[PDB]
């Protein structure tokens, strides 16, 4: 099936012609390319709604701010395979990734895609979400009492004092990626050494035009979450992680020269303005990161396949939520 | 012309949310649209800003709206990466209704410039180009004969109730098409080809001459609609541009063409297209021996006058086809025995 994808829609040696697993298809060691066809591909297997995702993957591809698209087909999709790994959670806070993360986020948010330019996403999904949260029936007792607790906060009240807070807070509608977490990260092979140029953003299964703060407060959430834990709930969380005011300018002072042209021109009094104030929108939009996963995460308990403790992530969500309200006194 | 009030609507939210700068904050009632093409299929629309109102950055100031089995995504797909490389209309916005493409300022060529040397050598030119692109489809040549054995499959359930069209299928019936098909197969199974991204449609009407550039002896030409586009045989795509110098669908009388077997190329029109052509899409072709160039020019004239066969067989069986199935006035069954006239005649020209 595989070998069809890849004799049909890649050139050269392919056309007349192994395999892993996601999955690595590649030419054996003693082929010699005829031209310029790549070795190693990596192919996508699913399991509007595809037009948006596939149209997005292509643009992304030629414009060189994602791999590159080699085939596309019903059941997937063939693409670059990139020599890398991804980054754990701790280099999340290292200052040359940090600032890398900023500039590559910048660059993103400054991209002008054919789709949708009306900030709906955020609310329309956790509203999506809090509907199917507010109907969901566990069997299992043990998730009937998480559950119950998780639905003893009244998140749709919740969801409008959250609302409000974030009417009451500007923040420009880009690009955003809605998923810059390390396993969305990709460090490449041999370029390790770079201090500017040695990651890659991936997966755009969440992108849309949204606030910028959801993309920048949701990465900073993601500093306290480890999802490489091999036992269950198969996560880690730790609060104490969040990134420091320290890390949170470093961070911004990267991300803002990144985006925004001129303001590497403004005085220091003026830089430190946007700053401050970007800090109290990244923090408040940070707070609708824990309460759109908290909620994914509770519909995931009940539909997905997928071997983690939902529930339990949801309940940490949840916890996060309510420690970052204290913390900003809102 | 202007649209219905539930378009106009529809029209002026895709453009508000898909579109940025002056557009985000217009209003409904200074909302300019109107129509470029109706019917039930691929209507267009012209959609503005009003002429008092200034642009923000660079946001267009007019664009035209396409209002329309996952051939959807793939000519999605297609669209973007063409509007990418800076080879079709740039793309605004996508949703499931249709799409908010570039605006471009021009005309389409009449069949009767199709002949100009100049013109000629452009079109030669950008086809040698498109040719060279690399897309995500499946490069198998597939196409040609999966789509005519699909039409003949169609055409021999197909059962008309109009006298004029019975008389007119059991015509083109008689000529045994699926005994056709096959002697048509093997003439091209002896015919190398190389396969490429082509066209597929190649013809005045899918070519806009882009105004203000009428100058300019080289680069005044846009090839656009690429809904037939797949890989398939070099062959076809310039075999089929030299069978559309023949139709004129501007008559605007039943059936709404007119054909014409002498407005074919000549050897001489043929040779200086592809001479545009082989430079174009080689870069080295100059350089090599005048008796290795004549040897390429003479091999090809005869490729692309065997695939004009197969262009020919595939939009006369495309025509029966929907002379059942559409809905929009054109006189297909005349236009399916006028290819196949063509076909015959062409089949007696090259001796086979
Ligand atoms: O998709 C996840 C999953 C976590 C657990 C799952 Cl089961 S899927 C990740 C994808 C890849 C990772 Cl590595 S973590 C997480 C990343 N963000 C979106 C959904 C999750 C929470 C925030
Ligand atoms: O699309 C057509 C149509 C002709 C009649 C129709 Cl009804 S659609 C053209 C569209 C615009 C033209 Cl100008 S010709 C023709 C161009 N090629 C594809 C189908 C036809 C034959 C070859």
């Amino acid at each position: 099936r595989a070998y069809l994808w890849c004799k049909e829609f890649l050139p050269g040696a392919w056309r007349g012609l192994h395999i892993s697993v996601l999955f690595q298809c590649s030419l054996p060691d003693t082929t010699a390319t005829l031209g310029d066809e790549p070795r190693k591909v990596l192919l996508r297997l699913y399991g509007e709604a595809m037009v948006l995702e596939s149209v997005m993957f292509a643009i992304l591809a030629e414009r060189s701010l994602g791999p590159k698209l080699y085939g596309i087909f019903p059941q997937g999709r063939l693409e670059q395979f990139i020599p890398s790994r991804r980054l754990d959670t701790e280099e999340l806070s290292l200052p040359d990734i940090s600032a890398e993360i900023a500039e590559k986020m910048a660059t993103f948010h400054g991209m002008k895609m054919p789709f949708n330019k009306e900030p709906k996403w955020l609310f329309g999904t956790m509203e999506k979400y809090l509907k199917e949260v507010l109907r969901i029936k566990f069997t299992e007792e043990s998730r009937i009492k998480k559950l119950h607790k998780l639905l003893s906060y009244n998140l749709p009240l919740e969801l409008e004092n959250l609302r409000s807070l974030l009417e009451s807070t500007p923040s420009p509608v880009v690009f955003c990626h809605n998923d810059c977490q390390e396993g969305n990260i990709l460090l490449l092979e041999g370029r390790e050494n770079s201090e500017k140029q040695k990651l890659m953003l991936i997966d755009f299964e969440y992108s849309s035009y949204n606030y910028r703060g959801f993309d920048i407060g949701n990465h900073f959430c993601e500093w306290m979450y480890d999802y490489s834990y091999e036992k269950y709930p198969f996560f880690r969380a730790n609060i104490r992680k969040y990134p420091t005011k320290k890390q949170q300018l470093h961070f911004i002072s990267s991300y803002l020269p990144a985006f925004q042209n001129d303001f590497e021109n403004l005085s220091t009094e003026e830089k430190s303005i946007i700053k401050e104030e970007m800090l109290l929108e990244v923090n408040r939009f940070a707070l609708a990161s824990h309460f759109l996963w908290g909620l994914w995460s509770i519909v995931q308990a009940k539909i997905s396949s997928i071997e983690f403790g939902y529930m339990d992530y949801a309940q940490a969500r949840f916890d996060a939520y309510f420690h970052q309200k204290r913390k900003l006194g809102v």
